[PDB]
């Protein structure tokens, strides 16, 4: 008996019909997943065997919680009918986030947006879907017109779909006759109804991420790419005046990224770009935000200095993937605190954002850190702390390609770990998973001495602390990635951990903490 989470898939309700229940339970089955044994599967677990359980708290302080919430995470072709099963979506509802009485964060940032001519990430540079939407005649007008112009890159999940994003039934109109506020369904559609609960909600959009990095480098260079890039924010900020803020999540000026072209000098030629968009005089637009990498090498590559002197907002402090497969070393993924020599957990929130504050001068208030939704795993895994409840975490694995995960392999989602390898509510692990505080880190792991899978995570605990963090070193706030992926829980402990009243009360967090 749970407040948190259902033992059987409930299920959606569509067309009058529910044709998942048990959904999920019949996925695990079809692909033999077994909690406390795999190492090496996927679950598809959808978001729908959690409860929602989202508080809300005074929220009118000094702080905010910005909320990434993506547009794939609407999907699940099982909710249709009983053919498929193999296979599954997360089934993010849009509407977990319309609670009475406030709201779960200030602002969500739609993700994600991405760039005509972009051909790292799309064969034709996005121009079939810039024909869609009805910003281009053809493919060719596509690119020659409009190269560096952001759109949404999933039309059916921004402007047309009932399902999760909060609509009841099909009605015709295609992309084009839907890319506008009023007339979208999907998560603009989505974002609409909730704007329309609640008049202090923000929306902003973010630009890029890690997938879409690819032609920053190339705009940020050119006057005219320049030029359609500002065209592209005025005219998605008229067709949706409801939206206020922009991210341009750059992953990363002067570095690598996901594999993207790049310069010493994208940080001085992105700086350029924010000016102009700022002297575009876009009325709605209230303030930009950028990404930055939490790696100091990566963050003195970036030339946050002229990013900030263009007047930049915001910064959303990557502060999670820490943890990368490759080196055959156990890592936190999003963890604060790290000792100085540890080479294991090679990354820090506390280092990244002292770095920003003391060497590059960034206004503390400016700083959004992040707290993770997902994990980052490793089977074959061995842990070689001495004394793992007093020590910081070392450990080493083999061969973890192939490592067990929710949708894609190693990651599992928060709807897995508190379903499957986490009873908050008993306080103690699942199915052969022990809970371990690394206290140098202050982040928990989960590690099974069955499966030998480790699984680095955000828990209560530590996104409180995180909110902890914030408050006293004056940040801005904290931000999800991704927020469709959270039932409430790791919000709640944002919120907790900022110290804010609550305002509506679904559920006692006290008890998740464990110390």
């Amino acid at each position: 008996k749970s407040n948190l989470i259902y033992d059987k898939d409930p299920g959606y309700v569509w067309d009058n019909k529910n044709e998942c229940e048990g959904a999920a339970e019949e996925t695990y089955q079809e692909l033999n997943y077994e909690p406390s044994i795999s190492a090496d599967k996927l679950t598809w677990t959808p978001t729908r065997l959690a409860k929602t359980v989202f508080n809300t708290y005074e929220d009118d302080d000094d702080f905010n919680v910005l909320c990434y919430f993506t547009d794939w995470s609407q999907y699940d072709p099982r909710i249709i009918n009983k053919e498929i099963r193999d296979t599954g979506g997360r089934s993010a509802d849009i509407l977990r986030l319309n609670t009475p009485d406030g709201r779960p964060f200030k602002r969500l940032i739609y993700s994600f947006g991405g760039l005509i001519g972009d051909k790292k990430y799309s064969a034709d540079g996005n121009a079939s879907i810039a024909v869609r939407l009805g910003v281009a005649t053809d493919p060719d007008d596509a690119i020659a017109n409009h190269k560096g112009k952001t759109i949404p890159v999933d039309p059916d999940g921004a402007v047309l779909a009932s399902i999760n994003c909060g609509f009841t039934k099909w009605e015709a109109g295609d992309a084009n006759e839907r890319y506008n506020q009023e007339k979208a369904k999907g998560l603009l559609g989505g974002f609409r109804l909730l704007h329309e609960a609640d008049k202090e909600l923000e929306f902003s959009l973010s630009i890029g991420g890690w997938s879409m990095s690819g032609l920053f480098s190339e705009i940020a260079k050119d006057e005219i790419l320049r030029t359609n890039f500002v065209e592209g924010i005025k005219d998605f900020f008229q067709r949706f005046p409801m939206f206020s803020h922009l991210d341009i999540d750059w992953e990363y000026p002067g570095s690598i990224g996901a594999g993207n072209p790049n310069s010493p000098d994208d940080g001085a030629n992105f700086a350029i770009l924010i000016q102009q968009i700022t002297d575009a005089k876009i009325s709605n637009l209230k303030g930009i935000s950028i990404a930055s990498s939490a790696d100091p090498a990566k963050i003195d590559a970036a030339n946050i200095p002229a990013l900030m002197d263009a007047g930049v907002t915001g910064i959303n402090l990557m502060t999670y993937d820490f943890f990368t497969l490759g080196d055959g070393k156990l890592s936190h993924h999003t963890n604060i605190y790290r000792d100085p020599s540890d080479v294991y957990s090679k990354y820090s929130i506390d280092d990244a954002v002292t770095h920003l504050i003391d060497e590059k001068k960034v206004d503390p208030k400016a700083i959004f850190i992040g707290y993770a939704g997902y994990t980052r795993n490793a089977k074959n895994a061995t842990i070689t702390t001495s004394i793992p409840s007093e020590e910081a975490l070392k450990g080493t694995y083999t061969d973890a390609n192939q490592t067990l995960g929710s949708f894609e392999y190693s990651v599992l989602e928060w709807t897995d770990i508190i379903c499957h390898y986490m009873d908050f509510e008993k306080g103690e692990g699942r199915n052969g998973y022990k809970l371990v505080h690394d206290k140098v880190a202050k982040a928990d792991y989960l590690y099974s001495e069955a499966t030998k899978v480790f699984i680095s995570l955000d828990t209560p605990r530590s996104v409180r602390d995180k909110g902890r963090y914030v408050k006293d070193k004056g940040l801005g706030g904290l931000f999800i990635w991704s927020g469709d992926q959270d039932n409430g829980i790791l919000t709640n402990a944002a919120h907790e951990g900022l110290k804010r009243r609550i305002k509506n009360k679904v559920i006692d967090m006290t008890p998740f903490y464990l110390d």
